[PDB]
């Protein structure tokens, strides 16, 4: 195809990760790529904890194509730190590459057990430029600059289980990973990929809610005060001193999420959200949704959603495209 495939592989069926490589002699990691954050980094071999020792490193010496930046920077996720320095080497995802300013990881134990129990290397961002710390182009931006895709645009058909493999793909919208109507909505900031829709699930309804669609988070989350009026008398139990929430498998009272704009509608059935602990009797299940406040009332459509809907994420034009995904390729 005229376009840019990373191939996308499936972990345990919550979480994706894709690879790339950073050097001239391509050192290549494993990236969560996400759209809910815009830095790219990869740990250093000058990076000595015990989480670090565990991945793959990125070594500036076997690079002729390294040149030294040296800022220092601290990247901030809600699990927790990394901390580094900037510096710029030659990126390549898929079959392009580009120079590029990076992290280089130096400091992990910030960010543990979350990094050792984990499976990718770094983060490669996929978000605005006002979201990177640094105030980095992002990389389909650039690669769209320089001529080497014909949209600065990007696409994501998650992964399935052993059914099927899934795509990020750069550079065009493509029809064999979804079909039925392809619908765009506009983005209310240049920040993160975020649209405006009326949340409906059962008997709460928050019209005109800020959601970030966001291929960095595995779950749905939800304002706390909707989920705890979303639930009741719904048969879903609160584990104490967690954050879970359990129910039977077979809960037939397990509600809908709705999203609705001028120019589409979304849903996402129980099946998108329901997480099997023990299948005896009747069953044991988790719901895959994290009540979760931002200043303004936001959903994170996270994984589940985008396993059900192929999406496009256009920098061109400012916004971000769903449409079903294809069962199969
Ligand atoms: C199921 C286990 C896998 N896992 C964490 C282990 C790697 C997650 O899917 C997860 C990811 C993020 C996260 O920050 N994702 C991002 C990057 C990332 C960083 C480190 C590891 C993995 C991914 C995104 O960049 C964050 N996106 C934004 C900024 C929009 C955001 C902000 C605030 C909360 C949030 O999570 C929904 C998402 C947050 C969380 N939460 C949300 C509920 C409370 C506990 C922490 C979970």
């Amino acid at each position: 195809s005229s376009n840019d495939n990373i191939e996308l592989v499936d972990f345990q069926n919550i979480m994706f990760y894709g690879d790339a490589e950073v050097g001239d002699n391509q050192q290549p990691f494993t990236f969560i790529l996400d759209t809910g954050s815009a830095n790219l980094w990869v740990p250093s071999v000058k990076c000595t904890t015990a989480g670090c020792l565990t991945k793959h490193l990125y070594d500036s010496s076997k690079s002729r194509t390294y040149e030294k930046d040296g800022t220092k920077v601290e990247m901030n996720y809600v699990s927790g730190t990394v901390s580094g320095f900037f510096s710029k080497d030659l990126v390549t995802v898929g079959n392009l590459s580009l120079p590029y300013k990076f992290i280089e990881v130096i400091d992990t134990n910030g960010f543990e057990p979350t990094y050792t129990a984990s499976t990718f290397d770094g983060i490669l961002g996929l978000g605005w430029k006002d979201l990177s710390i640094g105030s980095v182009d992002p990389i389909v931006v650039e690669l769209k600059n320089q001529n080497k895709i014909e949209n600065a645009l990007f696409t994501f058909y998650l992964p399935v289980h052993d059914k099927h493999t899934g795509f990020l793909t750069i550079g065009g919208i493509e029809e064999r990973f979804y079909e039925g109507p392809l619908t765009y909505e506009k983005l209310n900031h240049d920040l993160y990929w975020q649209i405006t829709l009326d949340a409906h699930v059962g008997n709460i309804m928050l019209e005109k809610a800020n959601c970030i669609v966001d291929s960095g988070t595995s779950a749905i989350t939800v304002p706390t005060d909707f989920l705890n009026k979303m639930l009741q008398n719904l048969d879903v139990i609160k584990v104490p001193f967690l954050p879970f929430y359990v129910t039977l498998c077979n809960n037939s009272k397990l509600p809908t999420f709705e999203f609705t704009s001028e120019n589409g509608k979304y849903t996402l059935e129980p099946e998108y959200y329901l997480q099997h602990i023990e299948d005896v009797g009747p069953g044991l299940c988790m719901l895959n949704i994290i009540g979760l406040d931002f200043p303004v009332p936001t959903f994170i459509l996270g994984d589940p959603f985008m396993r059900k809907y192929f999406t496009v994420f256009d920098y061109d034009n400012h916004s971000v495209g769903i449409a079903l995904a294809k069962k199969n390729l």
